């Protein structure tokens, strides 16, 4: 039934969900025209009083029984820490970086920090609210050159890092001399690999006769708690106008985030990125996070649910080994998926159909898609929401097929904020729009059955600039003060929209015919025997190749060679004939690669999205290779 009646029903047989219901109250207080973002937060958090506020799953530490090493083990288990217990630790956070007796921090300096999204790091970005810092959160999966150039370009004072993370940041620190401390945060105390990591660090700091100090956050925390709370709003240059955040996106390039825009995740316009946040019904809010804090969905999710009483579950770990587990235990009320993610849940039920040798739409098939959703999943989802790229309809289809609930689509970036929802533009905070005809890509206003054209926009969240690059700014602004958001869209009925590709994803064949190769890869995605897939095209050539990882099944039934060349390229000559795709879409051939793209090795960014120019670099030579030969 609909979705009041839904959430009636939820909150009437279930306490927790009842409990996490929004305050209208603390949310008014909060956001009142007068208060700076630093007081909103503190309202907020104020406000919401012992409610639980953030999980992350517990573990225990034992000996190893041969070593003697004392390691840690998850245990099957949430434990939250409350919206009190969490300001609390910000501001002894606060505390101390402002009163270090030798190198303190004051407003407007910078914070750059390495991690994942975790009770910590959440506690690190707020304090940096309190004190007035502009914080820098970086790539996880970046190269040591990336990390030392943002870093020279914003000069921070303090870096902070996860202990996973913790070499990178000493390598970027001896290369920053406006580094003055080093915080090593999600640090747990007894565990042998987090103290060697430590130990590690001072060590590779004192043999570069480095004057930088490192402490756990466990400790800052420790000695700010005995500390008074620094005083809100910080003494910033600019109020609302101050320079909040910087996302690195894309040497990436820095969107700037001034005070008013980082307030919007607070509360603020977000809440209708992915949803009907305005209007009732008032969904409880019990989510789980997946997303890195340096990617804006991250922050969309996490912030959304402090800012309406709710609660965040963390995933316990970035590689999502935990995924189902963590969702079975955290049972969440609300989706956020990425397409990368969506893939991975039908992949689970196609190699579950074949461990049981079942089919399509049996009786078995939907008993998979039952426990997906009850049991797996955790049975309570009122609404979910994608967004970050491209979704085929199919595998559109068999999420709503899996959840019973309608999936929305929101379209937005890092520079414009949230722009459309199920097609329709996001009002605010859009206040116009119009198509550009881009004629050397075949995209026309006159177009049939649709105008396509790139789409640009006035909008009320939009950056004021790129840090430092008033040149690239310049080039994302048309004469009459647009943004260019470098997406082409088609207008398939009144100010109703739909994504056909980014600019720089249409590739011209040497015979005329343009290709969008997402589009194409969310397609071919879907193949049971995929497991990842980049589509690649030459701009001399008159078809398209692709580097494809195969399932493991695939991987089995075929091997890596020729065999799974062949059943893949039936799979994809499948997905073209049942999706209507010319021929001169079709991958001829491939590079078979066994090691799936990861953030850990950079062909995924933060958000999970296949970076094609990380592609490139890894495969490109055996690409054009493999075109030369075939010539
Ligand atoms: N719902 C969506 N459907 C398709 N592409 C999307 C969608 N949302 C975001 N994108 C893509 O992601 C880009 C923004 O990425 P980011 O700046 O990481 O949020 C856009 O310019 C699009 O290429
Ligand atoms: O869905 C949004 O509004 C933002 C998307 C993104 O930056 O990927
Ligand atoms: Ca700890
Ligand atoms: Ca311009």
């Amino acid at each position: 039934q609909s979705l009041a009646e839904r959430v009636a029903r939820l909150v009437a047989i279930d306490p927790q969900a009842a409990a996490a219901v929004p305050d209208k109250a603390v949310a008014e207080r909060a956001t009142q025209q007068g208060l700076r973002l630093a007081q909103r937060i503190e309202a907020f958090l104020s406000g919401y009083g012992d409610r639980p506020a953030l999980a992350q799953r517990a573990f225990e530490i034992t000996k190893d029984p041969i070593t003697g090493r004392a390691v840690a083990t998850l245990l099957p288990k949430f434990e939250t820490v409350s919206y009190r217990e969490l300001l609390e630790r910000s501001h002894a956070i606060a505390s101390e970086l402002a009163n270090h007796a030798e190198a303190p921090v004051k407003a407007g300096e910078f914070i750059a920090t390495i991690g994942f999204t975790s009770t910590d790091y959440t506690s690190l970005d707020i304090a940096g609210v309190l004190l007035g810092l502009t914080s820098v959160p970086l790539q996880t999966g970046a190269t040591t050159d990336t990390l030392k150039a943002i870093a020279e370009e914003t000069a921070p004072a303090v870096f902070g890092a996860s202990v996973e993370h913790l070499d990178n940041a000493v390598t970027t620190a001896l290369a920053t001399p406006s580094v003055r401390r080093l915080l090593v945060f999600d640090y747990r105390q007894g565990v042998d690999e987090d103290r060697e990591a430590v130990e590690a660090a001072r060590s590779r700091l004192a043999e570069a006769g480095s004057a930088v100090l490192v402490d756990t956050l466990d400790e800052v925390i420790a000695r700010g708690r005995a500390l008074p709370r620094v005083a809100l709003p910080p003494a910033t240059d600019a109020g609302d106008d101050s320079l909040s955040l910087l996302i690195y996106t894309s040497t990436p390039k820095g969107a700037m985030y001034p005070e008013r825009n980082v307030a919007q995740f607070w509360g603020g316009i977000w809440h209708n990125a992915f949803d009907d946040g305005d209007s009732a019904p008032d969904v409880p809010d019990i989510m789980v996070n997946f997303m890195p804090l340096s990617h804006v969905a991250g922050r969309i999710g996490l912030m959304g649910t402090l800012s309406s009483g709710g609660t965040t579950y963390f995933i316990a770990k970035s590689d999502l080994s935990t995924f189902f587990e963590d969702y079975s235990l955290a049972r969440p009320t609300k989706l956020f998926f990425v397409p990368r993610i969506c893939e991975m849940i039908y992949q689970h039920y196609q190699s579950e159909l074949d461990r049981i040798g079942a089919a399509d739409g049996s009786p078995q098939a939907e008993a998979i898609k039952t426990e997906l959703r009850e049991k797996l999943l955790g049975g309570r989802v009122l609404t979910a929401g994608s967004g970050s790229a491209p979704m085929s309809p199919e595998l559109t289809a068999f999420i709503e097929s899996v959840l019973q609930v309608h999936l929305v689509d929101g379209y937005g970036s890092t520079e414009a904020g949230p722009v459309w929802r199920d097609r329709k533009l996001v009002k605010p905070p859009v206040t116009e729009h119009k198509l550009i005809d881009v004629p050397e890509l075949g995209y026309f206003s006159t177009d049939s059955p649709y105008p396509r054209g790139e789409l640009a926009i006035k909008t009320q969240t939009i950056l004021p600039g790129y840090y430092k690059r008033p040149e690239t700014t310049a080039e994302v602004f048309d004469e009459d003060g647009f943004y260019l958001t470098g997406d082409v869209v088609a207008e398939v009925a009144p100010e109703e929209f739909v994504y056909v590709d980014r600019r720089k994803n249409v590739l011209k064949l040497s015979q005329g015919e343009f290709v969008a190769l997402s589009k194409l890869e969310a397609a071919y995605g879907t193949s049971p025997l995929v497991r990842q897939i980049s589509v690649y095209g030459s701009s001399q050539r008159s078809y398209l190749l692709a580097v494809v990882v195969p399932t493991p099944e695939a991987l089995a039934k075929y091997g890596d060679g020729e065999a799974v060349k062949s059943a893949l390229g039936d799979s994809l000559q499948k997905i073209a004939r049942e999706e209507g795709l010319q021929s001169y879409e079709v991958p001829r051939d491939f590079i078979i690669e066994t090691d799936p793209f990861t953030i850990e090795n950079g062909i995924l960014s933060d958000a999970g999205k296949t970076l094609r120019p990380k592609v490139k670099a890894r495969y490109g030579e055996r690409l054009e290779a493999l075109y030369a030969q075939l010539a």
